[PDB]
């Protein structure tokens, strides 16, 4: 019902109309990669948009809010560790601004 | 001590190296749920672990002392031993990694 | 034709797929010899090949036809019996995935 | 001299490394069209290139010599700087990344 | 709570991010090895970071107060010793703007 | 004969050469330090303790073999580093003492 509206959400942000700013977001942060030392000292439970379409398919989020509660959580994760300057915490805010949209037009 | 953990650190590099390359594998670097098939991996294992990991953690002084290496690499084959049938051959190769871990920590001065 | 290309996808996508994870898993990047230890795996083999490696070369478009496809992925799977010795898993895993492929690519227009 | 392709494994190993990742990550893997929406990018981009490709064929020991591998190493650049227009960050990572690459090439023995 | 804030600090203090100034802090100064016959006749109490680790372990800080104070007297017992010029003054300078601005970003 | 070596290497260790010596006294710490390229530069490191270890295990057969060592301690800080740090400067100044002591051996 609201579970499979929360698809169609989670398919237009992979969609690739935002792909310009929702491309961060694909797959987990790879701290290792970036060299970045901290990340999983800061952040305690990592999300992105591939592990919540993994968690999606497996049928682990019972209602919306536990949908919405972990693509929150991938946004507030970046804007936890990054500093507000950083061009990945803008492209957060234009994706969320997408997603929050959406999902509030959820019958 | 950092003795301990300097003597840690000659643990991890010994479970990396060449001579267990055969079965310490399928432990460099995290389970590839998604890859495997693996669909019910994450709800079975709430705490992944690897060497790979493990070394990063390392590096990062994110260890206080030896006891907290020991147990993220036991939380490793644990995770290993947790989401799959005895007879599985990655439950075949974790004992062996598992016995030359237990060995080296064991003989640490 | 790019019919035939659009077929290759396909036949990729299959091998990709979760369905033969369990097999197909040790193709989808290419052989670490450093980490596995092989000292010997470059020089035995001179042209290794794995699923990456032939999806890249997809999506570049480097493909003429749907026999260079072919002769990648048959490369790939020579390459695992070339080197390993015949009892080993991933020969049996190899010739589970190339049945699959042999037959999805025997089965196109 | 594969005294010289030692060097150009030291380059690489170097552009790799942690140093340089704020603006060489961009070139770590091949350019993903799909995931990025670049319906244009294989007709512009004939012959794609990144630093995962180059380490294979270092790997693979696909360079006959140091000049093979700039070449590669250049052609993951220019590719960049023909696609993209000048003011783009990744054109901007591009520069900064190839001075190193231009700098570690020219002190080579 | 506030206890737990300054283990936060004191986790930064050793962190790789401060690594180039922070060294001389982490073992206690080795007056023997270095040859400094008279540190311990002017230092009545030494202090280093691995003391003051080893201290919160055993929880032996009962507020900020006092956490604060033996980070305090390790840095006092630097600038006490050495003269204005030498390396270890800067770097202890520089890890004490660490460890000053951390603590007063502490919410109480 | 190696009784003349090692007391180059009591001399070095001593507190005579404190103020350029102490950072060759323990292996360098590479973690500690922050060096995550140090043992893939560095393949076999050496430092002072480890000289007198490996003199107490009477491994040094011959004297060519004690100063390979200590000059490699001094050789691994002159690669890893670039001339301009303290530490190649440090080095200079001990190895100044190590070679005008080795030299003046019978
Ligand atoms: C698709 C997942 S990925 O494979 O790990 N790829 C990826 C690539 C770039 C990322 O961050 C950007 C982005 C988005 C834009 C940009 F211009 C530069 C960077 C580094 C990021 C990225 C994503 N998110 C969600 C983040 O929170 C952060 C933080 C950082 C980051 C990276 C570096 C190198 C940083 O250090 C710069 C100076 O050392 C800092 C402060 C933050 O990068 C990302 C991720
Ligand atoms: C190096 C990390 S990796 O990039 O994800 N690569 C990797 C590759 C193979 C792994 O497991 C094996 C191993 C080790 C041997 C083998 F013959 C087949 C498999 C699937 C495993 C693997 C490691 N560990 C620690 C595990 O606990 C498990 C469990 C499983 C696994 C995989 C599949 C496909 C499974 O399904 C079999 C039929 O459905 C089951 C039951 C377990 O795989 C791994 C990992
Ligand atoms: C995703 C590619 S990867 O990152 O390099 N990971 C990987 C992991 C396991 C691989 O091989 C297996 C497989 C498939 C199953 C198994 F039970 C054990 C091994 C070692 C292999 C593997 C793949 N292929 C295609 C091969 O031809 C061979 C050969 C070998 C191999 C490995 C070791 C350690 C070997 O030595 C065994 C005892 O010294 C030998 C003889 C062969 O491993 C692979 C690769
Ligand atoms: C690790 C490879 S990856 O998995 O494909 N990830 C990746 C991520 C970001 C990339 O480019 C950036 C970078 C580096 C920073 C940034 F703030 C935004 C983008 C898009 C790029 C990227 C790399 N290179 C070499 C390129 O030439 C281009 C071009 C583009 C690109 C992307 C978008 C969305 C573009 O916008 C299309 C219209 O909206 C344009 C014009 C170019 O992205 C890359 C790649
Ligand atoms: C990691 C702790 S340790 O195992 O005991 N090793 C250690 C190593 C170097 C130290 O100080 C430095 C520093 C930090 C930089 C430098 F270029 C030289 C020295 C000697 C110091 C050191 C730390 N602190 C906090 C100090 O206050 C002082 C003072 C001195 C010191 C050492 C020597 C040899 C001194 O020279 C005596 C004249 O021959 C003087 C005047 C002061 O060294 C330290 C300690
Ligand atoms: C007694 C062994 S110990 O316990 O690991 N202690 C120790 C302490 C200081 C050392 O080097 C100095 C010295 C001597 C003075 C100084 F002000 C700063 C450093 C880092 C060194 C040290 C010794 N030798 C032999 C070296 O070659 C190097 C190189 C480095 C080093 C350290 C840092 C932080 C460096 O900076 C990294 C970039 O910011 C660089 C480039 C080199 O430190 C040492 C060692």
């Amino acid at each position: 019902e609201q579970l499979k509206h929360c698809n169609g959400i989670l398919k237009e942000l992979l969609s690739k109309k935002h792909a310009a700013y929702a491309w961060p977001f694909y797959k987990p942060v790879d701290a290792s990669a970036l060299g970045l030392h901290d990340y999983h000292d800061i952040i305690k439970h990592p999300m992105d948009l591939s592990t919540v379409k993994r968690k999606m398919e497996n049928r682990d989020y019972r209602d919306a809010q536990e949908f919405a509660a972990d693509v929150r959580l991938m946004f507030s994760n970046c804007y936890k560790y990054n500093p507000p300057d950083h061009d990945v915490v803008a492209m957060a805010r234009k994706l969320q601004d997408v997603f929050e949209f959406r999902y509030a037009k959820m019958p």
